[PDB]
């Protein structure tokens, strides 16, 4: 897989490279229908047939740091747009007519939308051609199986107010989901990616209850669409970088705020400031463009040179020199300040390194845990090569007398400009004397 | 329903009107009891009777932007207050005695609390009057049905440490929940609202495990109380408003921070800064006053005039001119800055509008998606009328030389006051020359 | 239990004492294995045996304020480290060989890790010694019971992408979990604590799907380790403290930002800024050191004296004088400002106190609810003694002309230092006249 990582002592940050993209860029909606019946061991069927009427009753009763820079979307706007078309007159019968001979038919909606309608369960057929004439053991088995799926679908929709996620196997089975993947108009690369990670596909999917009317239960499944695949991705880990003066309250701190996931995307870079919104499966990174910013590709220069003139690297400043650790992909960043006991240990041998005041780093080769104060961090044991890029911490380049003490959404240039405003004021008033 | 929306080009904000309120203002607590038994196809009953003892064993083992301005409540403080009364001596028998003939009896607690006690399952009767004498198929059916509910109730309480939400149908069935709604001392308007949105009621409810003692399992259901209904509500959408100078790093930005839900409430306005804490069902807005601030009604003047003297409109400032979009109720706000490609498209025809640098807006009439950079947003297809209120963007009225560069919790007056402090300093030092 | 609480009028804060610690400090990993079969009422077994093959198919398809100051850990790094060892050649057979006679055997891994391997379900034995020879009712019962557990384990892993939490009873039963607690190398105090709060243990546990290969399904259970028990804990509640001038926009506010849980830990204090990450069971406080900072023990002096020279107490400043309430353990803090109607009421008697502008406090003795504006707060009815420590609000000691108007991550000394910079500038320019 070749996962690599570089730590930067100058900026107290680390970049993990070698990942491949899998970005949710669009949606694939399809209408899923279940035909209903409008109504010895028969006591078993009578009981199961009353669970049926309770599920129909429940369904009809249902319808009567930089994360703040992100936009605001409507996650199920595309799926709900299909439900509202189905509420029109004759639109449900257009589906019920095309699904009279086959189970998977493309019904063009009245507004020119080509939805892939798929009937997955035919209780109308099984109830109207097997039980209304009224004894084999398979008949009670085949009914308790088809009815159990309707009960689970009803169970999820009632507890989730008609919108469920992830999409369960009762909403859409693997045999049916893999059938949709082979029929949607996408690349073979996209089909192979979805087929090998169906659980990730289910977690990024939505199941929206639309309508139950005229012996038909319809709900829209909103499937993810991966329009960006196999592009380079890298994760940026940052930690506070402070000075280490002896007396408390005399130290200045600096933290890069642009941490998160980065993936090359169409000549630009997609930046995901909330790394918790991306799921990692080996070297594949599943993200969602809804939680991303589109930045110029020059943003990658901040990791090698934070003072470059092409991009203005984002930082925040404070005077809070508290100790903590950031567990990276192949190691651990450690910000040790004050009287905190910061160590890195091995399970078989114990403490093998004691960190000094400042920001340091250790790799997972030989290290299993790090301890910062009273917090024990287990490190990731992923195979990969780390590189310790030595350098002077940039916080030493600043004079604490004219240092902007508390900025939350600043940058290297904003700090330098605010320093010049202070130095120019000192310069002009020193001349008065 | 008549949902309307106005966009304000001067402040890069939009207001969606035409909604009706449904605010959770109080709680209705009731004690739910399940009487227990203290102990051919009999092999089916013996198996189901051991699931019974496992559930009893598990139950006894169980008991041995402006969101930061909100207060801090205790969500289940009212329900837990009822559990602690039931732990007193003889208080469980007061319930077990009044529920000896009827299933729904009002037992006045020792501290003057009038709780509506409701026995929903009588396993003590079914086990002590149908199986201890010891073969009909209905007896195995009626026992596997009553026992399955106890197993599900036990399943939810163990995984949730005795506090579950939403309240499932096993905790309280629709027939029992609708019985409680008809018996609680509230308006007919309140009863009709809860009966048509039982799934929303379940999501705003709590189920608290109290005690299992003396053949009685007691748990308190905490139901929502909607003391504010059918008042006007409106949602405010905001987006960053920046200048569009050519060179990077020379632009100033301004964002209204008072976005969220607003509902008229008792001469004041309830403001919900986290719009994700409110659920929209058509034109009804279900919120919770616990996540609200009580503001004067003059706060609505900020949408028409952000420089009014009656209310001080809240804004934040920055120099970060990143592009993004905010999906409104009937359209989309687009903040396009820098080299970002911002478009609005139709599914059948493609790109129909290309946005320029600045803050613009488009309605859902004819537009299905907007693209900002690498992010594709689907717009809501709700029926409604939008109005583009043209105006000069207020960010052009400020001089970047004396602009407060980074404020996170400021207002129009706070910015103007900080500008005067800079202009008065420039004025008095220019006179020295 | 002796829960006490002191309110501090000078700083608008309250401390709840009398709690005992239960801190998750490490992890206990163990490998859980399920042996699989590689393949009248027989129609019931044929149906259940096809559910078996569907579960095996699904499993193989699965593998192909101050919170921002916290560090970043990898929660399942220790459990995943054990999965990656099991993927090595012959490592699964080392477990399958040692579990040939007994169900609980310690298999030393190839990297010197001593994992406690535990086989909980033997479907390979039941299928290969009871059904392949092919009619008793118990055989269909004993198979539908063992198979149902595999179906639930498969159900949770598929919807959670192979990592589930809390750990359900199907992943690990109470009889098996209590067996692991008695065998792990910890104190009797630690074993008794886990045995009385198994549901809390399950909520702090992880179940990680490792591998399914060679008729063996292996998944690692990651159990919490409580290395800090029965130490004093206390919770700090804070609320905005503002001036109460008549005209709007002329008031300054001050809020202590160090609210959260505090527990004495190894000569230092573990601070949990997100009190929502700690669970309270009576007087026991279950937290996780991953969400904690390690502060000096002198931090407790801020509650008695916020101007002490030993520790620099953290505060934030603003001009936003909005009303709200903070529900404490034994009472309620009320910040009433402006025209807001703030009251405290009793259920039987109604309003018993009307708050004035400023920050006040009331205890739960006699008070059941407080109302701030349009928000009704229920107070906790925990038994305990409150103490109202009177004092002058510190916000009156500041001159609004030289008050730092908006600081988000500041302290008492940072504010005083920024005031001296303003007073020294006023002093030197007044001399010019």
């Amino acid at each position: 897989q070749n996962i690599t990582e570089e730590f930067y002592q100058s900026t107290c940050s680390a970049v993990s490279k070698g990942y491949l993209s899998a970005l949710r860029t669009g949606w694939y909606t399809s209408v899923i229908t279940i035909e209903l019946s409008n109504i010895a061991k028969v006591k078993l069927i009578k009981q199961e047939l009353d669970k049926y009427k309770n599920a129909v009753t429940e369904l009809q009763l249902l319808m009567q740091f930089l994360g703040f820079l992100l936009g605001v979307g409507s996650a199920i706007a595309s799926g709900v747009a299909v439900c509202k078309v189905l509420h029109l007159e004759g639109e449900v019968n257009k589906i019920k007519s095309a699904l009279l001979s086959t189970n998977k038919a493309v019904v063009s909606l009245s507004n020119g939308v080509s939805v892939l309608t798929f009937k997955v369960l035919d209780l109308k057929n099984y109830i109207d051609k097997q039980l209304l004439p009224i004894s084999n053991i398979e008949t009670v088995i085949e009914f308790q199986q088809k009815n159990n799926r309707l009960l689970e679908i009803t169970r999820e929709f009632s507890v989730n107010a008609g919108v469920t996620t992830p999409v369960s196997t009762y909403m859409l089975t693997n045999s049916e989901l893999l059938s949709l993947i082979n029929d949607m108009p996408i690349t073979n690369d996209q089909k192979k990616l979805m087929s090998n990670n169906v659980q990730i596909v289910r977690q990024q999917s939505y199941s929206i209850m639309c309508i139950i009317k005229e012996e038909v239960l319809a709900y829209v499944v909103q499937l993810p669409l991966y329009g960006v695949i196999d592009t380079p991705c890298w994760k940026l880990h940052t930690s506070p970088l402070c000075t280490t003066n002896t007396k408390e309250g005399s130290n200045i701190c600096l933290t890069r705020t642009d941490r998160g996931w980065y993936c090359d995307n169409a000549g630009s870079v997609s930046f995901f400031p909330q790394a918790e919104t991306c799921k990692v499966q080996s070297n594949r990174v599943f993200c969602d463009t809804m939680n991303s910013l589109t930045l110029p590709s020059e943003v990658n220069l901040c990791n090698v040179d934070i003072f470059n003139p092409k991009y203005d690297c984002k930082i925040m400043t404070s005077k809070t020199d508290v100790s903590s650790s950031v567990i990276t992909s192949l190691g651990a960043i450690v910000s040790c300040y004050g009287k905190t006991k910061c160590t890195a240990s091995n399970k078989n041998r114990g403490i093998i390194k004691t960190f000094s005041n400042g920001c340091d780093y250790v790799s997972n080769k030989g290290v299993d845990t790090v301890s910062v104060g009273n917090t024990l961090y287990y490190v990731n044991k992923q195979e990969g090569k780390s590189l310790y890029v030595k350098g002077e911490p940039i916080i030493n380049f600043y004079d604490p007398l004219v240092f902007p003490s508390n900025e939350f959404d600043a940058s290297i240039s904003q700090v330098n400009e605010k320093i010049n405003q202070s130095l120019a004021f000192i310069r002009k008033s020193d001349e008065l004397l």
